[PDB]
C-alpha cells in the first residue's frame, strides 16, 4: 500500500556542460572548450562543498549552470515526473530532504541533483 516513488517533488539543479555536445554554449562564455574530465573537476568540486556545506547551492546553479536555468535560480519548485529526463527523474525522485544525487550525466552535460525540499 505504497506509491511507486513520490508523485511530486522539489529538487534544485546546476548544469556543467563540456566541448562533447551538439552546442558548446554558455551564457557566461561563448565557446565551451572544457573537455569531460574537466566538467567532473567542476562537478566534484561542487558535490563537496555541497556535503561540507560551504557555498550554497542556489548561488552555484545561479553562476556556474551554463543553462539559462542559473538565471531561473535552479529550481524548479515541486516538479512531476513527466517535466524531467529519464535519468534525471530517476535520481530526483530518489532524494529524500537533504540527499543528493550528484553528477547525473546527459548529452547536454552534467546535471546536479539536490533535494531541496
Amino acid at each position: 500500500g505504497s506509491h511507486m516513488e513520490p508523485a511530486r517533488v522539489r529538487c534544485s539543479h546546476l548544469l556543467v556542460k563540456h566541448s562533447q555536445s551538439r552546442r558548446p554554449s554558455s551564457w557566461r562564455q561563448e565557446k565551451i572548450t572544457r573537455t569531460k574530465e574537466e566538467a567532473l573537476e567542476l562537478i566534484n568540486g561542487y558535490i563537496q562543498k555541497i556535503k561540507s556545506g560551504e557555498e550554497d547551492f542556489e548561488s552555484l546553479a545561479s553562476q556556474f549552470s551554463d543553462c539559462s536555468s542559473a538565471k531561473a535560480r535552479g529550481d524548479l519548485g515541486a516538479f512531476s515526473r513527466g517535466q524531467m529526463q529519464k535519468p534525471f527523474e530517476d535520481a530526483a525522485f530518489a532524494l529524500r530532504t537533504g540527499e543528493m544525487s550528484g553528477p547525473v550525466f546527459t548529452d547536454s552535460g552534467i546535471h546536479i541533483i539536490l533535494r531541496t525540499e
